[PDB]
């Protein structure tokens, strides 16, 4: 299925079956039915009648500002209801071992793959593994949420090692709005890939507000963070260096504006355009892959291919 | 004043206009007047009109953490715009799931439904000049179960004995219910049954969304690979004021008849309209509740029925 993009500022509504965007030059027509879900990066009026629309088809919308930071998503109602998946989906969150298993696996696979992708380009990581080891020794899952945050920190360093451009390194993370050239991509490219496995996820009998590693408060979507981590060097990092390796985006691809840095149109349709070219990949498709996992953590709810040993 | 209410807001919209943010309050542009809504105790927006809105607008709600669920005409939830992170929602799927596996907790909530259902199906019946003696017995089998399974079963069979005292009152044997099990006969009175209580089942689950409840899982009925479980919980409440008055007035009047009916044994277009207007029509008449000593609509009942859930479920006001 397909990811929908919209740059251009007009009007959203249902033609006939399609969705149409007016705009004050002329009308864009997108057809729905490979569509898997849209996202929203110019000005855009609509009505609800557009979103019963969506709705119907299936499409989750996501929404981002101009400065290209992400407001939110329309997530439309679930057409995939287990009670008993559900059922299991909450019980293995409010049982303490249950969840720390759940929450070892997501941050186990990202140190793996973080060490890989590292290896892969014949870079030392020799690194990160006392950060394995406090992850193994960890009691709980908000240390291991700490433990995470800083393997990705030190891991995050040793990638700007084979950076050439100086300026166009990580330095330490920024947010809210990034400070340099670097975060700009890299919080712009995991908003990207949190839509991404959001919008698969509803293609799910999974909910996303109930997550593992990220605790579940109702005040966010949990689940889509989560699974999120175990792909940020392979869809993320990988478009980071590439791109920044062949220079394709430059410093007239930052804003100025905003006591921080931006990701212009400019930059971002061409970060779009690689970032999407880089979820169709295959040896399966990466957001095949990404379904795969969400698949795999379902069998593991209901008790079938365990996480680690039958105790 | 009079009263107060403790919490924040949720803000139900019926009309139709324009969503747009002005101040750091937004409004409604209809026609006519703007209707103001002041955001400050609000945590969540429910949208039942046609609305227009910007993205503009979904930033600022996003700013101001409070999402917006969207509502089709008939009040069927299409779907929520939530913010990147949003107001605490009360959503009380964890705490479901807790009173599941814990089988005290589902036994207490479980006893409950067939409580009410047991009274609701003994009121039926004494208002209409029925004898509900016989349903005594089920009562007191449902009182001494100690297993949920067992109380689903006592309660079907309750219901059984109960549909067979109601054919009393069906003048035309061809609409009488005769025998209705967990695989219907097939005549008159069992599609209509089987037709409204599925309305009914509907109606619950729509309800259910317009809540902080998950209609995923139930309590009374296992919470299995089945989509919906917990609004044929609370459906069993409402089966005999909603769908069984509806059922035998229908075929007394012959409103509804034989002429209904098509064996390839459905009930035409035409027999639906009725029952479906009768229906809604149905849900809008009111009827008086002694505990709050006014008289409210039967959609306001159920309304009721799950705030009572919700509020058991969170430790306040527990059965």
């Amino acid at each position: 299925m397909e990811s929908v993009y919209l740059f251009s500022s007009g009007t959203l509504k249902r033609k006939a079956n399609t969705i149409c965007l007016e705009t004050e030059s002329g009308r864009k027509y997108i057809p729905v039915e490979n569509v898997m879900d849209i996202k929203v990066f110019g000005e855009v009026d609509l009505n609800k009648r557009f979103l019963e629309f969506l709705s119907q088809k299936r499409i989750p919308i996501h929404f981002f500002n101009r400065e290209g930071y992400y407001v939110g998503t329309f997530y439309p109602r679930e057409y995939l209801n287990s009670g008993f998946l559900i059922l299991k989906q909450a019980e293995h969150y409010i049982n303490q071992e249950k969840r720390m298993l759940i929450a070892r696996e997501i941050v186990s696979r990202s140190f793996q793959n973080m060490v890989d992708f590292l290896k892969k380009r014949k870079v030392r990581a020799d690194s990160l593994t006392r950060y394995k080891k406090k992850a193994e020794e960890a009691s709980n899952v908000s240390e291991l949420m700490g433990i995470e945050g800083n393997a990705r920190e030190e891991y995050y360093s040793m990638i700007d090692s084979l950076v050439s451009d100086e300026r166009f390194r990580i330095e330490k993370r920024t947010r809210r709005p990034p400070k340099n050239f670097a975060n700009t991509l890299i919080s712009f490219g995991n908003s990207l890939l949190y839509t991404t496995v959001l919008s698969l996820i509803y293609q799910t009998h999974l909910d996303p507000r109930i997550g593992y590693l990220h605790e579940t408060n109702f005040r966010r979507f949990s689940l889509n963070l989560d699974i999120a981590e175990l792909f940020k060097p392979a869809v993320v990092d990988r478009l980071f260096l590439n791109l920044v390796n062949t220079r394709q985006i430059n410093e007239k691809h930052f804003d100025e504006i905003s006591e921080g840095l931006m990701l212009n149109d400019e930059g971002k349709s061409l970060f779009v355009k690689n970032y999407e070219q880089a979820l169709r990949e295959t040896v399966v498709s990466m957001r095949s892959l990404i379904k795969m996992e969400l698949h795999k953590l379902e069998k593991h709810l209901i008790g079938e291919q365990v996480f680690g040993s039958e105790e």
